[PDB]
């Protein structure tokens, strides 16, 4: 298998929980390990955009989620945004990549700053400490100079600043298939094979 | 009348041709003027992308668009890239806002650093110089840390990065409504009325 | 197989055409697919320094080079310019590593500044947002401040500079020993096998 | 085998002996090749602190570290503080993995600015040059502003800081568990196999 | 009385609980007033590591500690996460030391930002505004450059950033000892008198 | 007692030996205790300049220096360069202000980059971790911008950089007095009493 | 003949009135011409200081000078604080090196600042900006950050900061001799001839 | 003569003896009086990497090389690393150029840092202090950003930074010609003459 075993996919308080939810589904095909954390923010999100009811508590969510994604039993796994026993919370835990999608302009800062007032902010810190992979996937417009260096900061770290910014060279027929553009290359930037978005140029041999 | 009366659209060879073309309707829409600029690769992306068949002669492309837009006689203006004669050219000119939609991110490059290579990078130099409106419209994803130094540099001058990220709070039904989002936003930067995104909270009172 | 599958092999205007062929040769019998791009300038100085005649359009350039390297059917895939459609000019393209060998100080300014104004600019844009490996050989004496301070830029953000600046260490005869230096210590960067350049102190156990 | 097959470490004059021993004993018993470098000033920290009677010069160290750790013939190679006959002083050499440890502030400095005053100085200039793992333990209490500008140049390098500053979380009783937190944490870096720290929350579900 | 009257000693989320005891313990030997704050995580990091039973709620927890330490009538006083009425709340307030031991890498993002989300990140802030005693004592391995800015922010104001780093020159035979080794270095930092860690080579008169 | 009770006074290879030496006469009849650290560029100084036959090895350094000034039996401490086993070399040794007078421009740099290659080095840095008093006397012209670097991130540090720039202001008659000048300002700056430099305006009541 | 023809020579408030009149008086013999600014602080100085009388206003200061060294007709210029009239206040002046001999630390701070608040500091400013010799010679004891970061910035920039810290290792016997070091390394600085300071080992064949 | 009369070359630890001998051959043949350093490390190099049986002790060096070269008398001058008593030691000698061919890694760290080890480092402090010509050659590959920084801050400071990275622009047939262009460079900075590398271009008139 190509690409991580293991995810965690923390949800934070920005439009797009499309992006989320999707990646979450795709990771579950691939037969992965997901570790899911959603914010109060997100939650909200998820609410406003989607049709999506998700449960509050962590139980029930793990639940819902295992259901909405076909998955196998404790493929996902749910913690709450104090549980400091769960696997994130500490670098001694098992290596897993780390993505946030959505990420909101709070959450960039909060990981650009080092904050950890929740386990996604501390996932995050975890993740640069021991080196693991972090992709963070902002939604916003504008954005400010404070969003502008708190991204860079990051990604000169070796953080990835992968904006929802879809592409429209693939055809594109729905807002589907403009969230699967945003979701393939979160995959393609952990490793993890999809096959939503073609390889460019790869049949072109010469000119 | 509210906003700029002038506007030097600029479409550079980022995926993304089609807010560049519904952000040219609706500025005629709302009777302004518009300096249409468009690089050799925005060509090939309108081409690649769209359904749209562009001429490539200046005069031509003038016709073409004015038909499209439904606009007035004159009303959208088409300058080559070098034309140095050109408005955009020089700080004398009368003032207008710029907008470059989609913004590659060789585009960006140049403006950050002062390249003027050809019309489009120069429009910009003049903007920076007479502090006129500038906004850059950026598709691409990931964004690496040359991206976002570049991007900081000029937001911190008072140009407006402003992704094409759009957000789905408000029921998007449609690749065009998305489109819509992004257009509306630059609308919105611009002073420029627009009726496509809602003033968000506009009704609520307390709580 | 160790190392990268595709390599995208960028040859640009500065002395030291040789360093880039011998490189070509040596990918080729590792069995690597190679994507081949050239620049006006490094032909012209392939045409100065060397006796390779090589042709100036791409598929005769593949051919040439093919017959050059003993290469198999499309095992070198060559692209032009301004070829949009090749898969360097996209992160959505299957990955490779790419080397710049050798890197002119205006290929090295434009990587670090992120001017896009070809395919080979634009192909180490894309490696570098996709993190990727990016290798640069500059050729140039005396360096100045300009240009190692493009060099330390990309060096912190993962970049590997490699200059052309072979060692006599091991007891070289000829020009070639010396070009065979260089690339050694290109392909040990990429993992790629090589039996030009020995381990140092390999049988060293003590002392 | 996961992690490095080779691992040079290198033994400096801070506080600390305890940790290399027994992360050359882990590494040993994980069949890793060690080139071990042992600075003058570390020798006399060894003497100071424990009861590990060293020998001087580096055939007999190499006995009689075979003998301390139980491992195979030439499984340990001991290099002199002016070797540069050894593999660490080349970057031409076979890849490893380094880590300093103890690292004393001076070695750090040395480091982060270039020095190469002895093999270890070297070993480490070629393995941030090579791009190879570098993982350096100081153990110092207060830090000063010297010392942190120094670790920060080389984490943002992609070096590894990792004081010896030992968790409690795991129940230690005596100091040699508090060492092999250390230790443990240093071969998790590495991704070599390590039983002495649970992984974290590895069989926590949910809430 | 050499050092402070007045030390406020807050401890955070990071392990080592024990030092933060320890060092409350020795600061009430020595007759001082303590202003002792504790952050929820701080209060589950004595839980999972120690067998201090540490009530809640402050009056409790007062009694309590008092009990423990074997302290004086209000030599310990308890405030809680808000309790803006007490004195390290305000600069106004008589002059204390502060120390913040365990340290939490969250905690340091907050001081060295300025965020004051609550009194420990307050008292801080003020500690710092008025040029009083600041001691910070983290406990993480790796350090990430996130961290090790936020360290050198606040060392380059005039913090002392002390790791929980313990040294091994002066035979430690307990966990306890070297929880001691870290306590003394602090009270040394206070100019609080100390009797666990001698005074190097404080009878070597030559050599 | 006004100012510290010990010193460490360090001398190393820049002119001016005669400002050392005075320094140390003026300490020892304060009655203070003095670490005396003198390097082998600065003994060579000292025998170009002076007519001082001082001893090479630390006891006979230390019976001469103890006869030159008059000083009380183990009032002048003497170490040598890796004496390890000294006060200076730890930071848990007693508190010690610290002057490095003269101080070459090489000593300047290996303390502003932390080298620690010898004691002198090694107690500068513990100088600054622990916060103690540190001044530095160069003692060299032209100062280049390496020179000026480390002393402009020393000074920002808190350690006082101190030329050996004698005023004229008060009537010198003799090279003597010129060296009185200087030593008068270290004490002045350490708070140990002086009569060798009035105090500027001290009698001026008003104009 | 060896270096400049005409150097501006400022004198400011700094202790020291003896460097910059035994600097006059060699670059008369030397039969260069002199431009010779003083400022109100540098005459209080010059009176304090020494028993040179020196006249307050330019005509009378020239023929004063002219005298005291022995001068020709018109060989020494002076030049009042606003004679914007005068050759150093322009840059369409004949080149001349500048030296500032004492310079004070408000003269410093003028000219890394660009202040230009009367004659000296704007032949300073014109100086540098006409890449013409400025030399700098503070005396202030101790040199704060303030003052350090001046001399960084102007010495990066390429002016020469030439501190009046004399050295030892020319027998001096005298005030003279220090004051006669000082003077030999400015006139050395601007490659004009002097016999006060041999050159350093130029009799040393080997060893 | 064009060019300086005097050069000090310090030949340190990087491959590359053939340059610094070929350049001495050629100073020696323009008549140039040369003050020659070997590093240790460079007398390994030199014995590792060429036939040339260099004495270890100055004179027997010294007239070796005078052999070596063809020099007159007492034109080649050698001292030894702590030779303070040599030219270079002082900025009071009489000026040369200097050039460190090869320039090690850790050489070019101390020149950059003002370490002054030794006595080429002191060399190349003096030269920087007193605005004499520098010229360092590294040899090293890659160059990692700690490098690339030393070489920035010197290249900065007005030193020139020429790797030993021949052009193959004039048809080289040897080892030897690589050798002569890199040679040729130095002398060309220096202002020397050469005939190795002819003037491009000088018969091109027009086109
Ligand atoms: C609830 C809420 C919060 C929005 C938001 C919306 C809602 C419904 C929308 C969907 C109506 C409109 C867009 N929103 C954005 C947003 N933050 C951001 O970076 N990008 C967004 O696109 N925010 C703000 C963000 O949630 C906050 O600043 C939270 O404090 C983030 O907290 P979190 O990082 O813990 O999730
Ligand atoms: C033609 C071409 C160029 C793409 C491109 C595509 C094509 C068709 C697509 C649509 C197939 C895939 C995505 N592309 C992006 C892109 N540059 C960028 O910043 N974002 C993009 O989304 N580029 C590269 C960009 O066009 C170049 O680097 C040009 O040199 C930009 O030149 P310009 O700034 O003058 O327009
Ligand atoms: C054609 C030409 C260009 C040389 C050149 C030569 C020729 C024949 C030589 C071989 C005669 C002499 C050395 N050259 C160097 C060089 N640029 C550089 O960084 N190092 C070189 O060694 N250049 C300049 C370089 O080619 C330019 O600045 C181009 O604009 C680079 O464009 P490119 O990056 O697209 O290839
Ligand atoms: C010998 C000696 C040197 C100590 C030392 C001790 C001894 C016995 C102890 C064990 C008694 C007390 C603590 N020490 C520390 C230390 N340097 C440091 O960063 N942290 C330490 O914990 N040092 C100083 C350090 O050894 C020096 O500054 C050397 O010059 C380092 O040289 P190295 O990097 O080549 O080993
Ligand atoms: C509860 C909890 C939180 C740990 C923690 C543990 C637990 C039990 C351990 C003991 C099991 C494992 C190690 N931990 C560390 C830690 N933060 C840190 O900087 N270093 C630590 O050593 N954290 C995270 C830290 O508590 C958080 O990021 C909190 O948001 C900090 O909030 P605070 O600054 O207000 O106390
Ligand atoms: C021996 C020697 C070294 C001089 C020196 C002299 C001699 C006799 C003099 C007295 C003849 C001329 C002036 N010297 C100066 C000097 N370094 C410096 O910063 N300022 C000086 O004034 N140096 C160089 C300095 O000694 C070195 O660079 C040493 O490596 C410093 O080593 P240290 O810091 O361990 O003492
Ligand atoms: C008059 C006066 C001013 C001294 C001074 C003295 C006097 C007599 C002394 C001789 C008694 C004591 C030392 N002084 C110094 C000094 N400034 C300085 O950088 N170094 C000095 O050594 N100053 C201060 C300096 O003159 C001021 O700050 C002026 O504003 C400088 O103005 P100027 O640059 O236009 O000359
Ligand atoms: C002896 C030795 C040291 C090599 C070396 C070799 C040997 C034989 C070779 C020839 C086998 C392989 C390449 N080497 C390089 C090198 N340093 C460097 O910057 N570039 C080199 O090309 N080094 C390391 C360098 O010598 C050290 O780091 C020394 O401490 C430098 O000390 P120095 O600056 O006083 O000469």
């Amino acid at each position: 298998m190509s690409g991580p075993e293991r995810i965690t996919l923390a949800m934070t308080g920005a439009s797009g929980a499309q992006y989320g939810l999707r990646l979450l589904d795709c990771l579950v095909q691939e037969e992965r390990e997901v570790h899911f954390l959603i914010s109060k923010a997100a939650q909200l999100v998820m609410a406003t955009e989607t049709d999506v009811a998700l449960p509050a508590k962590p139980q029930a969510m793990q639940a819902f989620l295992t259901e909405y994604c076909g998955a196998a039993a404790g493929q996902i796994r749910v913690f709450g945004q104090n549980d400091w026993m769960a696997p994130p919370a500490s670098g001694s835990s098992a290596p897993n990549a780390m993505v946030i999608c959505p990420c909101s302009t709070g959450t960039l800062s909060a990981v650009a700053t080092g904050a950890c007032n929740n386990l996604i902010e501390r996932a995050a810190d975890v993740a640069l400490k021991e080196r693991r992979p972090l992709v963070l996937v902002p939604r916003e417009a504008p954005f400010s100079s404070i969003h502008l260096e708190n991204m860079l900061k990051l990604s000169n770290l070796g953080a990835v600043i992968l904006p929802a910014a879809p592409g429209f060279y693939h055809q594109p027929q729905s807002v589907e298939d403009l969230v699967d553009f945003v979701v393939a290359r979160i995959l393609n930037t952990l490793g993890i094979p999809q096959d939503m978005l073609p390889r460019w140029g790869e049949q072109h041999l010469v000119s």
